[PDB]
């Protein structure tokens, strides 16, 4: 095993620990380009806990300093600020692979906006939140995923990514009120009449979960959409991809068996993954 390889291990076991279900998806890439998804997914999620949880822009200056110095200079060795694997294991992705720097950094510039956070009154903000988390995670990993580059690629990578972060925030609710944060905008907090913290005590009712249900809606919709625009992505990419956004769909229906709990972040057996997996690759 090559120094770059335990890199290249270093990412996945980062991806492996922090998401199982895309982890289960991904790794079954071939070689190449798992590689490439490890690498981006562990500078994405450096970029993402180095304020969700060790709340530190200092970090996420050293990420953002790196990534530019990548960037920059491809083929020089660079002492990189942040944690060295990853940014060595992403250079030598980007050596490969065109990368869409802009979007590391749109990101990043998202990320740091949880640092002083405040609710969204609108759902376009809502939505722009989970195009700078999400949608552009999409965008950094078409080029890995697909032969053809192309604007409906890109489009269609990003509302995947899109969707899957309005799932994110669908299970994360109690989660992100325990951190101090609701996602949901006021407008349609307001307009369902509920309240975040209300329910977190006396438990869900009716207005939460119609509230809950109206996103699970979009969600579930541009889900529906974007698996019809699959083949937009290579041929070994598109069952991984359905899996990955099958796997995570599924999210839903466990809020719901768990009767959108607000104390527990519900899950996918490992088993069902597989259950998933054997359903899928049929078809395929
Ligand atoms: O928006 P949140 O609630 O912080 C969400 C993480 C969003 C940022 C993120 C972190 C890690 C990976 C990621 O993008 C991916 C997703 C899949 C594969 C590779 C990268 C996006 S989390 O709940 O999983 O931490
Ligand atoms: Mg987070
Ligand atoms: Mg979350």
């Amino acid at each position: 095993m090559t120094m770059m390889d335990m890199n290249f291990k270093y990412c996945h076991k980062i991806m492996k620990k922090h998401s199982k279900s895309f982890s289960y998806a991904f790794d079954l890439l071939p070689e190449d380009q798992r590689k490439a998804v490890w690498a981006i997914y562990a500078v994405c999620r450096k970029i993402d806990d180095s304020i969700d949880v060790y709340g530190d822009i200092q970090f996420l200056n050293q990420i953002k300093e790196d990534i530019q110095s990548i960037e920059k200079y491809p083929y020089e060795y660079h002492h990189f600020q942040s944690d060295r694997r990853i940014m060595m294991a992403l250079q030598h992705v980007a050596q490969h692979k065109n990368i869409a720097f802009q979007s590391f950094y749109n990101l990043i510039d998202t990320v740091y906006k949880d640092q002083h956070f405040t609710m969204f009154e609108t759902d376009a903000e809502l939505f722009g939140y989970c195009y700078g988390v999400a949608g552009t995670v999409g965008e950094v990993l078409t080029p890995i995923l697909s032969d053809h580059e192309t604007h409906q690629t890109y489009d269609v990578a990003r509302r995947l990514g899109e969707s899957l972060q309005l799932i994110n925030i669908l299970r994360d609710v109690g989660e992100d009120f325990e951190n101090e944060r609701i996602y949901f905008s006021k407008q349609r907090l307001k307009q369902y009449e509920v309240d975040i913290a209300e329910v977190y005590q006396n438990g869900v009712n009716n207005h939460y979960i119609d509230l809950w249900e109206y996103y699970a809606a979009i969600a579930e919709k541009d889900f529906r959409d974007v698996m019809d625009q699959i083949k937009v992505f290579s041929i070994e990419a598109q069952p991984i991809i359905e899996l990955a956004a099958r796997i995570y769909i599924e999210i839903l229906d466990e809020v719901r068996q768990a009767n959108y709990t607000l104390h527990e972040r519900v899950f996918v057996e490992k088993r069902k993954k597989a259950k998933l997996f054997h359903e899928i690759n049929s078809k395929y």
